[PDB]
């Protein structure tokens, strides 16, 4: 994004600060290159002259203004991915009512009841149970009349910004750089549900290589129908972005929302509007209102989704504007938000694109950075994709996710207070599919204080879940 104004003003918004992540005993263990992000500006593990305010919105350089021709390029992708996504999806994306926003539907989640309400509840010493009733899925006088000018089209909002507490590299945390959620108001995330939650769980249900989306998948179970499917293509990529939400061209955003959310396809006119207006936003942070033009805010609900379709739009552009006669079926990939992962049969030059991703402000590297470029010839068992690779159980023959025992040991390290237990059974979760011993040697220093669950008992839970016919057959 590109910042065009930075005000000051009494209102002061509190970033309250302080980590709640506190070490494990697995801490003193593994001696991870790991920590809690740096939440304050007084530190001590920052660098000298390193100001936290600063680093946070470093990141925004620029509002790629796009060529009138790559405009047209671009909304025909959009309009191509669009058309393909509608018509495996279909066009049931009429609005939610409140009490479907607030609860949820089937692909759907509930409404957070006790998250940060945003701007400006957050200065008025509000909850958000004081505006919405999270059991009963109605709203109170204040968010009523707010939905009430986004019908009009007349509501204002700034966004608050939130440091987010969570374990970082070293590096990052000596850097200062700490990565944030844009906090916008309830009501706002309320309409936004509105307008487009029912595509939202339509596209958590389809997720697949053909919508080329892997947001609502389950890593345990889609683990064998993504990897049968990329193993079958002769060249696979795995590509980095360098702040890929941040980069979002404010052309791009709206070519995308107007394409994408048609009234055609079911939608209300408001789901075009609602979304655009997260091209230009105020973020409120300290005693500053800094005003953003393009870039997608960070943590909004949908970030997830529309970073997703982005993603997608923009391969398809980047391919065209190199090769001729690219199409949807001349390749195929998956993506959640910045991560990705392409296939195709066809030599594509990857590093011949970096240019052509330059267009949309986009820096495009190669995950794999030990090798100086792009390359072809790799296979699906050498990418990254959810922080998990691609290998294969010998037990059943089935693709399992497996993440780096680095990462495995840099989770279980650090907590927050009284969930360690809970914690514990969600990584053995992940933990399992790096084999019996690695299981074993990561879930050591708990053994005597917590509940381990056998490697044995979460192999069995995890046949049945990829494969009920495998698990059933196994008996004979």
């Amino acid at each position: 994004g590109l910042i065009v104004d930075t005000r000051d003003v009494e209102e002061r918004v509190h970033v309250m600060r302080k980590t709640k992540l506190a070490p494990t005993v697995a801490h003193g263990v593994f001696n991870p290159e790991f920590g809690p992000a740096a939440l304050s500006n007084k530190d001590p593990r920052l660098n000298e002259g390193v100001v936290l305010d600063e680093v946070i919105f470093s990141k925004h350089k620029g509002d790629t203004k796009m060529s009138a021709e790559d405009k047209a390029l671009f909304r025909r992708c959009a309009a191509d991915y669009a058309s393909r996504l509608h018509s495996v999806l279909g066009t049931a994306n009429a609005p939610l009512s409140i009490y479907e926003a607030i609860k949820g539907v089937d692909g759907l989640d509930a409404m957070e009841p006790d998250t940060a309400p945003g701007l400006p509840w957050a200065l008025q010493g509000k909850r958000r149970g004081a505006l919405i009733d999270f059991e009963n899925g109605t709203v109170g006088p204040e968010v009523e009349a707010a939905l009430k000018l986004m019908e009009k089209r007349e509501y204002k909002f700034a966004c608050q910004t939130f440091l987010k507490d969570e374990i970082r590299p070293m590096e990052k945390i000596r850097a200062g750089k700490t990565r944030i959620v844009d906090v916008l108001p309830v009501e706002h995330i309320l309409y936004t549900r509105m307008m487009i939650g029912r595509f939202c769980a339509q596209m958590h249900s389809n997720n697949g290589p053909q919508i080329g989306s892997a947001v609502g998948c389950n890593p345990d179970v889609d683990w064998q129908r993504f990897g049968t499917h990329f193993a079958q293509y002769r060249n696979v990529w795995d590509v980095d972005y360098s702040a890929f939400d941040a980069n979002h061209c404010s052309d791009a955003m709206n070519i995308m929302f107007e394409e994408v959310f048609r009234t055609e396809f079911g939608f209300h006119p408001n789901a075009e509007w609602i979304l655009k207006t997260l091209v230009n936003t105020e973020h409120a942070y300290e005693n500053k209102r800094i005003t953003v033009e393009g870039g997608m805010p960070s943590g909004c609900s949908a970030t997830s989704i529309i970073n997703t379709i982005l993603n997608n739009i923009y391969v398809l552009y980047a391919l065209r504007r190199h090769y001729e006669g690219v199409e949807l079926d001349t390749y195929t990939m998956i993506s959640y938000g910045d991560d990705i992962v392409v296939a195709s049969d066809y030599d594509l030059d990857f590093e011949a694109l970096k240019p052509h991703f330059k267009s949309l402000g986009q820096t495009i590297t190669p995950a794999d950075k030990s090798d100086k470029g792009f390359v072809l010839g790799h296979s699906i068992t050498d990418v990254t994709f959810l922080k998990r690779h691609f290998h294969m159980d010998y037990g059943t023959g089935f693709y399992k996710p497996v993440m780096a025992s680095k990462t495995l040991e840099a989770i279980l390290s650090f907590a927050r207070r009284g969930t360690i237990q809970e914690k514990l059974i969600s990584v053995a979760g992940l933990a399992v599919h790096s084999g019996p011993d690695e299981y074993r040697r990561l879930f050591e220093p708990f053994q005597g204080l917590f509940e381990i669950p056998s490697y044995r008992s979460l192999y069995l839970r995890w046949v049945n879940a990829v494969c009920g016919d495998a698990a059933a057959a196994l008996e004979h």
